[PDB]
């Protein structure tokens, strides 16, 4: 009973199963057509699905990568050409910190209340070459509102700072479906966005990271991209195109209802336990934090494993101060509902 | 007419096409079985296909990556933790130089005749922390023979040097199907091998790099791998397993005959042309170098493009001394024979003008 990894493992819907049954036809098409044409259609379907109508649609502006973490490796190594220190939201997906640190960047944490609630200070912005925001955030689900994105992009433009966004969880939360590219382009800051198809649908990790950047980004992202790959399989792009079209034709609303159902299953099973609470009441993401008293998430993780249930302690997401995550675990919701419910009834007994 | 990029674009064989038409079944299997089991089957089929029986088969010793270039990024960044300089075969696949340089490594070229024909000097081995060999080499097709691999591994063991091999072209040349892992493990050097499925078959870039390394590698490769990915799609692993089993069932013999046929097309179309020669007569790789005395590979490449044929000049592969490649172009052979023949016919016309 795995409730750890964020990638989707629930059953395909009937519409998605139809796409899988057409793989031999998508192969035929991918053999026959120029990859750039399938790529453009995949990008258009995915960006427009999620409200990002102002994305730059000229060939070459959106660089398709094998994954979002490959995009992040490209960006991190590019940043290291001209940047020493990066401001990074805390907590967040820890691979981002690992890839930045591994490419030689010093990291400055920005807590979520500072990031959403107020302008970044001049002292902070004057000490970093890049501000990095995951939105919706993993693990918290917190969405950077349009008014704050606009102010943050304006601040980065004044300070000469790169604004970088990781939007892997975008598909799960309609509040993240306002047009981010329209905001970024009107502010005129140096900007980069890493989109990701990989967390949305159960595609057996067939996915792309989509690296998008301003024309004045002033980092060697295109050169380093080209040292790592020429592009992704046209079959994967064709799959992204078809899953996005199924999503636009009702699949995405069904996904949101599914995640909401599983989130409610978790909260229903655990809410009666004294001292158990849900740190992110309004999250719509596919992962769910649970807080408890009297024990650590590491101890809960150890006990769950004895019962063959695999969840995640939260320490690792607090990449700057791990003890901040000591009294929480994270539960993956992109799972079939029956195994998920059995897992949380085990967690209920533990807590 | 593209005869530039080395990736395979020929039609599927009947055995491969059967696999493609069963892709929904591989999907169903991937939903039902643990990825680790499918992965182990995929590794077993690919390594044993190409004679690498001594590969480390314990789960987690072979790291599956999205591509061989992702494997190389992981290796390059891993090296930079403790290595400043790398000895690299020259010429070679010049992306390797770009990935190493981009991660802060300084490069020392080793010409092929020196690498294959004699021991490396002690002065080189005290000046580099890694020796990097592409075998079979791209673009030359030259294969590191077993006796020289053993001496290289022994020299690297004596000096605490990492021996790194990029074996993307292995499947094409039976001379590279002696067991490299047996040699490396007996020599006891620090070693890393990057296997690659992506050049063999027309799989629309559905592929894996396989990053394999010794237990004493002494580089943070496992950490950096895991910072970049958890693993590769079970569907791609199942595809690799199935293509490897088809290749074991006659498909690999058919592939060698197909490449030999296309190489023969190129050579018979150009051998009568004044000033043409083929520097790598014994190459069995899917790319082919062609030399000329009368003109520059760049000028030939430019004239080909006016006629809608896209090949590659060789300067780029001579990443340390580009003028060494000034009189050669490279031709991709993993192509349907008919377009390839059209391509080399334009080239013949250009060279005859
Ligand atoms: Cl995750
Ligand atoms: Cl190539
Ligand atoms: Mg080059």
């Amino acid at each position: 009973l795995n409730i750890a990894d964020g990638h989707a493992r629930q059953a395909l819907s009937p519409g998605q199963q139809k796409i899988v049954n057409e793989l031999p036809v998508l192969w035929a098409e991918s053999e026959q057509r120029p990859v750039q044409q399938i790529e453009s259609e995949a990008h258009q379907a995915y960006f427009t699905l999620l409200g990002q109508h102002g994305y730059p649609a000229e060939p070459g502006r959106v660089l398709s990568c094998y994954s979002s973490s490959v995009s992040m490796e490209i960006l991190a190594r590019s940043l290291s050409a001209s940047v020493d220190r990066v401001a990074l939201v805390h907590p967040t997906f820890d691979n981002i910190a690992d890839l930045l640190r591994g490419n030689g960047l010093d990291l400055v944490p920005v807590e979520e209340d500072a990031l959403h609630g107020a302008d970044l200070s001049a002292e902070l912005l004057s000490s970093v070459g890049c501000v990095f925001v995951t939105t919706p955030n993993n693990p918290t689900g917190r969405v950077l509102a349009e008014e704050r994105l606009r102010r943050l992009a304006e601040q980065c433009a004044e300070h000469g700072t790169v604004l970088a966004l990781d939007t892997s969880f975008r598909g799960f939360d309609a509040a993240a479906h306002y047009d981010h590219y329209a905001v970024l382009q009107e502010a005129g800051c140096r900007w980069v966005v890493i989109e990701d198809t990989g967390k949305l649908w159960p595609t057996l990790d067939l996915k792309a990271g989509l690296l998008v950047f301003s024309e004045d980004i002033g980092l060697p992202v295109e050169k380093i991209y080209s040292d790592i790959l020429l592009g992704v399989s046209p079959l994967i792009l064709a799959l992204i195109r078809e899953f996005s079209r199924d999503a636009a034709d009702g699949g995405l609303a069904d996904l949101h209802a599914f995640i909401l159902h599983n989130r409610s299953v978790v909260r229903r099973a655990l809410a009666g336990v004294e001292g158990v609470s849900f740190p992110d009441p309004e999250s719509r993401s596919s992962v769910e934090r649970v807080a408890f008293a009297g024990r650590t998430g590491t101890e809960v993780w150890e006990e769950l494993q004895r019962h063959h249930v695999f969840a995640l302690p939260c320490r690792q997401f607090h990449w700057a101060e791990p003890s901040d995550g000591d009294h929480m675990v994270r539960i993956a919701l992109s799972r079939s509902t029956e195994p998920l419910e059995k897992s949380v009834q085990v967690l209920r007994t533990v807590l």
